[PDB]
């Protein structure tokens, strides 16, 4: 049998809080629709965020493309074992630490979009 | 080569917080199971809420019957340049308003459901 | 005509709070990339965590398997109106309990994966 996908495109882009407002900015001001999302990236668990931005298949590219050009790579560090916090900033020789990229996309097909 | 997807949609609904309780309660009368995030729009950088709803395929559009007949649309403004915040309560001369509709829906065609 | 989708896959699943820092361990430990929304149960109208979890199609099954194997289920119940709160308390004597399963998790395809 046979399906097939409407013309919109759900993207779902996690990015660095210092880079959220620029992006957001940068979207709305290219007519880009936006829903943002306070989200905590898993292995750092730390505060990220997370902008949903349905967008029609012949704007997708353009949405990407304000996404790359938009964020950086910046290094954290994983916190350590809490129970003694007060020392824990006196530790860590050797810093877990991981570069965090601009921005995470996923580009998924929308079956029905609806404005109602 | 040849696809398919599974039976269940997932409908993300963003709609205002001044509705959300109402929609909420609709749904979950007639055996819908939501799961509701706390988002932010990103034109009036304020509160709304989305709603997630993971609905077999053959009760989908009963879902969207009781989204699209639950909102209503209502007039916002964009917050000034807030340096001065309390002169910006005096001004905006040409306030920069938006009308904001009722639900803004994404039907998504999921591969998997699973409940564990 | 003729389409097709990537081979990532977005793994969307609501889990319960207490089952959340167990699971996240688990997934980060065997590599798996995550991202946290804190959401809340459209029924219960309390606090859940949702997990996003963006997988190639050959690492799928691992991630639902450390899913499946990690949660339980537990009851809840249902608060009651709450305008004299200082005696819902008190009451409830049929409380509307639910049960509440260890995961739900929708599998969506893709169409583009990508890392800026
Ligand atoms: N299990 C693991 N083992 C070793 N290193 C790990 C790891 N998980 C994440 N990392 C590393 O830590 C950085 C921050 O990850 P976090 O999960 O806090 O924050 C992530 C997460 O919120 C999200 N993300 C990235 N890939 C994802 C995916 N496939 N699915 C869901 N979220 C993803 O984007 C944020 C930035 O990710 P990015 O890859 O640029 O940067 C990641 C990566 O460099
Ligand atoms: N394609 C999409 N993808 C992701 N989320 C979407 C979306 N379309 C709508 N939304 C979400 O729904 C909320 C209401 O959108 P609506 O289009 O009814 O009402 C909008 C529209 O009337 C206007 N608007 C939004 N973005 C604009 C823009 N970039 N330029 C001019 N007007 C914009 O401002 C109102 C409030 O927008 P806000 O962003 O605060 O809040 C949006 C956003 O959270
Ligand atoms: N199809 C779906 N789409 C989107 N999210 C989904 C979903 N199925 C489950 N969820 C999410 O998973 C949480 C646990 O659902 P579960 O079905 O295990 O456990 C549920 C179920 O036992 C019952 N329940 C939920 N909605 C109901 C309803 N409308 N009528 C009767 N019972 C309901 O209450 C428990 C807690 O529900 P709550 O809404 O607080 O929390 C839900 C909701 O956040
Ligand atoms: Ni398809």
């Amino acid at each position: 049998h046979h399906h097939h996908h409407g013309s919109m495109k759900l993207i779902v882009a996690v990015v660095q809080d210092q880079d959220s407002n620029r992006l957001l900015k940068t979207l709305t001001d290219h007519n880009f629709r936006v829903t943002k999302l306070a989200t905590t990236g898993g292995f750092l668990k730390s505060g990220n965020t997370t902008f949903m931005i349905g967008v029609e298949d012949i704007r997708v590219n353009k949405a990407l493309s304000l996404i790359k050009e938009n964020g950086q790579k910046r290094d954290q560090m994983i916190a350590p074992v809490s129970p003694m916090g007060g020392n824990a900033d006196s530790y860590v020789p050797y810093p877990v630490e991981v570069e965090v990229g601009g921005a995470t996309v996923f580009v998924l097909p929308v079956d029905e979009f609806h404005q109602f």
